[PDB]
DNA sequence: TACTGTTACGGCTCCATCAGATGGAGCCGTAACAGTA
DNA sequence: TACTGTTACGGCTCCATCAGATGGAGCCGTAACAGTA
């Protein structure tokens, strides 16, 4: 009737303990990088996975999680957690319809096209439409039918099997994950999901919350972290952690009903739910002076020829259902052609007749959709840029000078300058040939990353090791006097992350830390006082707290003179805009046409457009 | 609440519909091939792990259970499966202690045997006996301590590492094997048990059948295939199958409490439980008439130098528990010995000082404990030696003769007289690379193995395939008057296979029908009135029927002059024994001497036998 | 003289055990060139 | 003349995709030899 967890202490849990109830939905909040990831997919996932595969073979385990740091769990049961630009990844291989494909050619096949460039729909009605052939490929048939099937019923029907999964959108591509995962008519299991409200439209949302109930009401147990109101608002328990991030949070601060989270004093989420915090709506609408974007004859994708206007020096949103041609209209066209006209970028736009009052702008920022790169050879202080300035400020030192040290000196990823018996990682790279890995210090340099001689040299006192290993406030009083690492580090803390150190690898980064240090890094470079910012979903893995820091750093920006459009599926982002583009109807063939154009009210005013009875309902 | 089975047709079920109640120990009994084992294993199990595991990686189910045919299932949860001479296998690779240690010494060895050599608790004691090599090896420390104490708590602690599991007693290796597979504690998993009471005492079942109830006590479902008095009556719902076997079974007889099951008529496994057929005691034990084989000093295996007596001409049993030296007395030494003096067999015998009376009988017949081997290439009429018979029969028709027909050419493991496009097989061999393999008939042969050459040879109107394709009970009319096949077709009907076809394939055997098929094959052969039978465990996988089959044509054997010694634990064999002797009192080291041995009353009166006290309280 | 026991050899089949490689892209570091203020 | 935008190349690291081999034993078929009645 419960999960017991005793003795938590997985990255950065201070030794918690908790009651999950069974057959219940119930969610996990809390702030970015705070420890609901951990506390669910590392130790209850990892714990009910490998509890149920010990029990199997061993070279298959070998083709599981590994181990928590934790005492004991109690009532657990086997989990499923439902939770990239690849080429050779389409939707044949992640519907597994190419592998039958395949077999059946290769079995039943007389010595393909037809099929792979056919639609979904398309496939399953000349499907549908020797008895030696059907007894040999009846199973095969009975597969693909219901694969099918469900990929119809997901809201995907319009797709291509020979189309790219890393062009899929996240609304189909996420649909149809969810078919593939749920689909399992099972009993007694612990589903797991990790944010799987990304990239997806309110109405989206609502179809999704809708079959996770019905998956729960089958007797499973539904533990899911998320960060928006419409997922809270539908669960029977919500276990709220914090009460800050990173060392500052881990622990357990409210749990219960939404209404107990609510009146719930110490809960920051409670406090965003009431609205004793709250993101203020602009009273007066920044009206346009004259200034317009124009863009006639979109063609790429599903464009279906439309005149769409984007004001200058006003906040702008983009809003229409995942598949609507957002990503298509704003990106591929207009940030591509503004790119190539100012930047003098050598990147081919979209299929566009022409562009309008290009010249009245004279930079163009972009942040895109696609998640970042972990590699352990990096950390906010290289990603952001600083490191390269921090580096030069080290080889400007006297001593750097006197002992012939370089700019590069002082990286531990070039040789000369680092501890070589750990190659700059800093920790050996004890492996286990059938075990998860383990992690030992390096005994020659003790974790400094650096040998004798590099440490030696110290820049006011304080070495390369030191400043690598201490936080973003204690930074920015660091870096007080000088203007461009001062930028940076106040860009780096305005952002949210005030508590992280200069230093921690990205591989251990949180998916809301990751996504505000890509922010920081492209917010901070200089702006001229005309710059068009194309911000392609921004407040995704982000807390509330996190997604209002956004959301005032881009209207001083905005205030500064400068123009902003965000492809945001968030309604306290889109409340605060001025001016809404709305596209669809539908996704896919069914959309390519602007539904709604106008300041939000009159965007809410009209009637047939979804995101217009939401902002109705919200305003 | 429920587990809803319709359309179930799996091998030789007749579309049945069950409702097995979730949470609960329920058995599954009926007799040998009844339908047990396919709509237990092949059917729930196969569809909850398949259901299961198809929300995995796709290469590690590569590296699954194949779809059974039903039409749904309803309530399924994830399923785990209890259910060789190999001299590559050994504990150390079954417990994986091996593996674990192989690591270990590849880490942090400086550049084995006293581990391999040493005991179970020998080595946990060493084990419990720079701080880094802890770090680094406190997950592979932590795993070896549990799997220590999981064997020790299993009862097994007097093993050895490096001694092969191939030669490992089959009361050790099911513990070991039940420890390793039960200690998970997961909540909401349906554990399927098929025979998990074989090669096991008494108190050897009890003891699982307590930790099985402190399994199920966790909330899981118990799903055991019984054919034991004492597992039957520990349980809260029996579902019995049949009415028949074979052909003529594989539907449901009864359902619910074993009152239930006790009064209702219409099933024969409540009848042989209320008392209404049962294998009659004999009233008069057969006194031995002076003739007696003695063996002195026994050293092989845990042997302490003991003298048995066993009486020649009488019905003898051999009792202990698990480990207690039965197989190392009995088969090791007497077995082997006679083997050498009367047929001349090249084998060296156990460690032994001497035996008296081996010039009293005449010759030796065995049945040993390993199981049959299964291929496809053979059917009950290879196995017993009549096809050798019948192939004879076939040449010596005047079609043959005249034809110039031998007699290999009536085999379809015989290149020349079989089917050339299926090789012999009959079928098919389509396979798919990723998928369960599918079985097509072949249309060249129509299914009938032989070619119309073969084929147009006829004896008495029928030719090879006809006579491979009917059943016993025709064959033992048909071959009436030719002796040596009538008495084979008659060993085989009394042992209970009077509905097997004499061409069914082996490898779609059940245990029982395997085994009675061995039984049969080796009591078919030629007894000289001074006869010596050493059967060990004969009595596995085999209901209450075909133990009273089994028991009668053993008891006519005996009168007919023979003397018979049975290693058996199961009680109704031993309580119409005449003689008994008793080995323990414990397995392994702790024990190797003789606890009591006499007449079943005698051995009844001694108050330090388990075996004693059970019988006691049997009769 | 035939039935029955053994061994011996050739060919076919099942089962437990061992214990990854590759192409694509993203990121860090350095170099080079051009526009602007 | 310095700050900031781009491209271009070498090296390091993550992730999705492809889609078994071997040694041991057991069984069928045939041959060969020996004991017994
Ligand atoms: N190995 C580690 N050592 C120390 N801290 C770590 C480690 N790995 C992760 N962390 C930190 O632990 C905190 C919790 O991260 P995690 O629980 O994964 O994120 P989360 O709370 O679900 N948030 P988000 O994904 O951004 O919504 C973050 O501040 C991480 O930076
Ligand atoms: N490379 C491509 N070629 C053809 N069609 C594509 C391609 N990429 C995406 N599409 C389709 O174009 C439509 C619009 O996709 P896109 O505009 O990228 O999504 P989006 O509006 O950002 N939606 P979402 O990401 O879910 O919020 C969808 O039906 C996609 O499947
Ligand atoms: N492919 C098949 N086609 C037809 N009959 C089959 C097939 N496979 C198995 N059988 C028969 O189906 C019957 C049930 O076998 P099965 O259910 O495996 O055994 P069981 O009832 O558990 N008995 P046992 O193992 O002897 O205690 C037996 O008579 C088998 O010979
Ligand atoms: N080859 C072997 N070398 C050494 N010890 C062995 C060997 N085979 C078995 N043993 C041990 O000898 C003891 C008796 O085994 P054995 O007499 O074969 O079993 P059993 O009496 O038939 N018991 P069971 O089969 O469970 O009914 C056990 O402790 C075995 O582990
Ligand atoms: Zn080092
Ligand atoms: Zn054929």
């Amino acid at each position: 009737d419960y999960i017991v967890v005793k003795g938590a202490r997985e990255h950065n849990l201070k030794n918690i303990d908790v009651k999950i109830p069974r057959d219940k939905f119930v969610v996990i909040t809390g702030l970015s990088g705070s420890g609901k990831s951990s506390l669910a997919f590392d130790t209850i996932y990892a714990e009910g996975q490998r509890r149920y595969v010990e029990s199997l073979s061993s070279y298959a385990r070998q083709f599981q999680m590994e181990k928590p740091d934790v005492d004991y769990i109690d009532g657990l049961s086997p989990a499923i957690a439902i939770d990239s630009r690849n080429p050779r990844s389409t939707v044949g291989t992640v519907t597994e319809i190419y592998d039958y494909l395949r077999l059946l050619f290769a079995r039943i096949g007389t010595p393909i096209y037809e099929v792979c460039c056919l639609s979904i729909g398309e496939a399953k009605e000349f499907f549908a439409n020797t008895e030696r052939q059907q007894l040999i490929a009846r199973q095969i048939l009975k597969e693909i039918n219901a694969r099918l099937g469900f990929l119809v019923d997901v809201g995907l029907d319009y797709l291509t099997l020979a189309r790219a999964a890393g062009t899929l959108s996240g609304g189909e591509a996420q649909r149809i994950r969810l078919a593939t995962q749920i689909g399992s008519g099972l009993m007694g299991v612990i589903y797991i999901l990790d944010e799987p409200s990304i990239g997806l439209h309110q109405r989206d949302n609502d179809r999704l919350l809708r079959s996770l109930k019905k998956l729960r009401d089958l007797g499973n147990t539904l533990l899911v972290v998320e960060h928006d109101e419409d997922t809270m608002y539908a669960s029977d328990y919500i276990i709220d952690l914090g009460p800050g991030a990173g060392s500052h949070g881990g622990q357990i601060v409210a749990e219960g009903t939404v209404e107990e989270i609510k009146q719930n004093p110490n809960s920051v989420t409670g406090e965003y739910l009431s609205g004793r915090k709250k993101i203020e709506v602009p009273k007066e609408r920044r009206k346009p002076n004259g200034k317009w974007l124009e863009i006639i004859g979109a063609r790429e994708n599903n464009l279906k020829n439309i005149n769409v206007r984007i004001p200058l020096g006003v906040f702008t949103c983009i809003t229409g259902v995942s598949g609507s041609g957002k990503s298509s209209l704003i990106n591929e066209i207009l940030y591509k052609r503004l790119a190539a006209e100012l930047n003098r970028a050598s990147v081919k736009p979209g299929e566009h007749d022409l562009i309008k009052g290009i010249e009245y702008l004279d930079k163009v920022i972009d942040i895109d959709q696609s998640p970042i790169g972990r590699t352990p050879r990096s950390n906010p202080a290289t990603y952001t840029g600083v490191f390269d300035f921090i580096r030069e400020i080290f080889a400007n030192t006297t001593e750097a000078k006197t002992r012939g040290y370089k700019a590069g000196r002082f990286s531990f990823n070039v040789k000369g300058g680092r501890c070589e018996a750990c190659a700059g990682d800093g920790i050996n790279k004890i492996e286990m040939h059938f075990l998860p890995d383990i992690y030992v210090p390096c005994e020659v340099c003790k974790g400094k990353r650096y040998n004798r001689e590099t440490l030696e040299v110290r820049y006011k006192g304080k070495n390369i090791a030191e400043v690598l290993d201490m936080t973003v406030e204690e930074a920015l009083e660091f870096f007080k006097n000088i203007p461009r690492i001062h930028k940076k580090i106040e860009t780096l803390y305005d952002v949210g992350l005030g508590y992280i150190k200069l230093g921690q690898s990205s591989t251990t980064l949180s998916g809301g830390e990751a996504q505000r240090v890509k922010l920081a890094t492209e917010l901070s470079r200089k702006s001229t006082g005309k710059t068009m910012y194309i911000l392609d979903e921004p407040t995704t893995g982000l807390h509330m707290a996190d997604v209002h820091r956004l959301v005032g750093i881009l209207h001083r920006l905005v205030e500064a003179g400068n123009s902003v459009v965000v492809i945001e599926h968030n309604l306290d982002v889109i409340k605060t805009a001025d001016y809404i583009i709305d596209l669809g109807p539908e996704g896919g063939s069914g959309g390519g046409l602007v539904v709604a154009e106008g300041t939000p009210e009159e965007v809410a005013k009209v009637e047939n457009s979804y995101t217009g009875q939401f902002l109705k309902k919200v305003l």
